[PDB]
């Protein structure tokens, strides 16, 4: 049973994603996160190779499963009569990117470069494994404060990556691209790159560039903080109105603003000490 295998701690958060609790695996004292999701609230249903219908997140997290620290690890999962329980890895000490930016304001470009690079490495790993996250944002990024390593969380709005159009979306509207707003249509990679541009603006400015549909559609970027010309260029390129004008992950990582990234441990030493 789940109740004998894990010691339940405080609620870490709840919302559209369900309810997430801090926990401890009783056997080895390993820190875990216990995620509960009600069956009636599930947006994307997946199918396990053995045939059983599970939340898409269970399918997606199994697809990415490796020694790669950039994606939160699924440790175990359970079915209950009206819900699913997901046992996830829990870094300690940890802080999500949203709380980190709230406490510190706009980040130094060196810090933003290190964090953005790790998000890109994590997203590239998902895509290479046939997984599309669909809800890339500061709230879905965990910072391992000791190691300076970032992890992607919440694959509950995700899908299997495909080359055809998506007509469904249940991620964050303010991170969604203008083709979703205008037409209820987007392609995986170019929509992911748009959300990445919103994320990078958020990191260097301390807030998102757009709040309303009209602003997303217009796509005019205003810099409220001092941001280098190379960083402003990368942001505007990710935020191109025409999806095909957006850079590939390779063009992003080869961008001159992305050069000479710090190692995660150098990041923890300089910026998280
Ligand atoms: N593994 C974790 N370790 C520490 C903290 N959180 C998580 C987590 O999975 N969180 C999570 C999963 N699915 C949806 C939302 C989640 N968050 C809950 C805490 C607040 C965070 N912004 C979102």
């Amino acid at each position: 049973p789940l109740e004998s295998q894990y010691q339940v701690g405080p609620l870490l958060g709840s919302g559209g994603f369900g309810s997430v609790y801090s926990g401890i695996r009783v056997s080895d004292n390993l820190p875990v996160a216990i995620k509960h999701v009600e069956k009636d609230r599930i947006s994307d249903w997946g199918e396990l190779p053995n045939g059983t219908r599970v939340p898409m997140e269970v399918v997606l997290l199994k697809k990415v499963s490796s020694g790669f620290s950039g994606v939160i690890r699924l440790l175990d999962w359970f079915e209950r009569p009206d819900s699913f329980v997901l046992i996830l890895e829990r870094p300690e000490p940890v802080q999500d990117l949203f709380d980190f930016i709230t406490e510190r304001g706009a980040l130094q470009e060196e810090l933003a470069r290190s964090f953005f690079w790790q998000v890109l490495e994590a997203v590239r790993h998902c895509h290479n494994c046939g997984v599309l996250h669909r809800d890339i944002k500061d709230e879905n990024i965990l910072i391992d404060l000791n190691r300076g390593e970032l992890k992607l969380i919440d694959f509950g709005s995700g899908a299997l990556l495909k080359d055809t159009v998506y007509t469904d979306f249940d991620g964050t509207r303010v991170y969604s691209p203008p083709e979703w707003i205008r037409y209820h249509r987007y392609h995986g990679r170019s929509a992911a790159v748009w959300s990445l541009g919103i994320l990078l603006y958020d990191m260097v400015c301390g807030d998102i560039p757009f709040e309303h549909d009209e602003e997303i559609i217009r796509g005019q970027v205003f810099f409220r903080q001092r941001v280098s010309s190379e960083c402003q260029h990368l942001i505007r390129w990710c935020l191109a109105l025409r999806p095909s004008d957006r850079p590939t992950f390779e063009e992003i990582q080869n961008h001159p603003w992305m050069q000479d990234v710090l190692l995660p441990q150098e990041t923890a030493e300089i910026h998280l000490h």
